[PDB]
């Protein structure tokens, strides 16, 4: 059994799920943008529409209610709140997360906010976005609003998600929004969404929200070199340096690491006097997002380092399936940065689900993932990790960034021609699980 309070959970992105992309006064986003460039989505897909969750939501907080989730994570969508430059709060865009809130609430399911989830406001976009470093200013003024608005409502805030994929998808490979192909931007972009995390934090502390915390949420790939051959130890320490420890090191140490003034030489340009100290300022916990390892061996080519593909056990997105790896990273981080609360803030698995004659929706392998998954975290806290509470990614079926909806990651499936939702196997097994606070 898991520590009594333990918060089980399961989390979206605004994004991924709301619709509503153009109503109430919401403005574009860069994914709206990015969503219309041919050739960059699947299927020419996007989150025109998604899962409706805007309109839909009373349905999905019963939906949270029926599988007994004792908390729900979700992203707030920047641009229904400032839609545009003039920097002014849409009301309807505000009042559309404090309904959500408040039905949490009233279901006793805990929120926990996440301020950025990818889909910058157009208009930061069009004032540089993450290169440039007033971005971190708007991105504090964007919290301090929410925060003075919903900060004792919301216990769980956390300022970015996985911040590597903003700097890697977004600005390296082109993948995603805004959709730059420039990897020496890539040390500037990641300095500036540190900043930004140091400067909302500094609002959130300013306004000392009663009972209410805030971190930010990373994603790691636990690293295992190919062989125990001394390069590819090497090649496996340098990519777990970069990898998995490009935030967290000046997060908790004030410093950026070796292998990250490395790969970004000008790093040191963008930063000035005292943003270290903000940077480094204290979390009150951090998120952790995971899905799978990856697998190092060392090359004779720059930069020295090969990913290895692995073919099986793997999910819908070719991602090797290792519980082991939750476990490993876990640990690390705890040896590493010391004992401070984690929440797993994502992690789950897409697999090509298909409803039966009879309607049902039964995801046995998705099973075998959490089964695999929570176990492994559960042995992470004994050893010692201070685990204070799970989220399965995602509650619903829903846009799969440049996957559209190839890929199905919910432990709900939703129909997207006519938004039914039905509880798949995963859902009715993860329910279980909750009500017996444990495997
Ligand atoms: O790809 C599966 C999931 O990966 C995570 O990196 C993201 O935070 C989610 O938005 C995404 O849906």
């Amino acid at each position: 059994k898991f520590p009594e309070g333990f918060l089980w959970g399961a989390a979206t992105s605004s994004y991924q799920i709301e619709g509503a992309w153009n109503e109430d006064g919401k403005g574009e986003s860069i994914w709206d943008r990015f969503t219309r460039i041919p050739g960059k989505i699947k299927n020419g897909d996007s989150g025109d529409v998604a899962c409706d969750h805007y309109h839909r939501y009373e349905q999905d907080l019963d939906l949270m209610r029926q599988l007994g989730l004792k908390t729900y994570r979700f992203s707030i969508a920047w641009a229904r709140i400032q839609p545009d430059s003039s920097r002014q709060i849409n009301q309807r865009g505000l009042d559309f997360y404090r309904r959500l809130v408040e039905g949490l609430h009233k279901r006793d399911i805990l929120p926990m906010a996440t301020l950025y989830h990818w889909d910058l406001p157009q208009w930061v976009e069009d004032e540089g976005g993450w290169l440039s470093r007033e971005s971190a200013s708007r991105f504090a003024e964007y919290t301090h609003a929410l925060v003075a608005a919903l900060g004792d409502q919301i216990p769980l805030w956390v300022t970015h998600n996985e911040p590597m994929v903003t700097v890697w998808a977004g600005y390296h490979m082109g993948l995603f929004a805004p959709g730059l192909k420039d990897p020496t931007l890539g040390g500037r972009v990641a300095h500036h969404l540190l900043l930004s995390h140091g400067q909302a934090l500094q609002a959130f502390r300013a306004l000392s929200p009663a009972g209410s915390q805030m971190g930010i949420t990373l994603n790691f790939n636990t690293i295992y070199p190919v062989s125990a051959e001394p390069a590819d130890v090497e090649a496996a320490r340098r990519m777990h340096s970069f990898q998995n420890e490009l935030f967290l090191e000046p997060l908790i140490r004030g410093q950026y690491n070796q292998a990250t003034l490395m790969a970004y030489p000008n790093l040191p340009e963008f930063i000035a006097p005292e943003d270290m100290q903000t940077i480094s300022a204290p979390i009150d916990f951090l998120g952790v997002n995971y899905y799978n390892p990856m697998r190092v061996k060392s090359s004779p080519q720059p930069p020295g380092i090969e990913v290895v593909q692995v073919e099986s056990p793997v999910t819908a997105m070719g991602w090797e399936i290792a519980p082991e790896g939750l476990y490993d990273l876990l640990m690390g981080i705890t040896r590493t940065y010391g004992k401070l609360p984690i929440y797993i803030t994502e992690n789950g698995a897409a697999f090509d689900d298909q409803p039966d004659q009879s309607g049902q929706v039964n995801d046995p392998q998705r099973v075998g993932y959490f089964q695999g998954h929570i176990g492994a975290a559960r042995r992470a806290l004994a050893d010692g990790v201070d685990l204070r509470g799970y989220y399965a990614w995602s509650l619903l079926d829903n846009f799969e960034w440049a996957e559209g909806y190839s890929k199905r990651f919910g432990i709900i499936y939703v129909d997207f021609e006519t938004q039914q939702r039905t509880l798949k196997q995963s859902a009715q097994w993860y329910r279980d699980v909750i009500a017996n606070n444990g495997l």
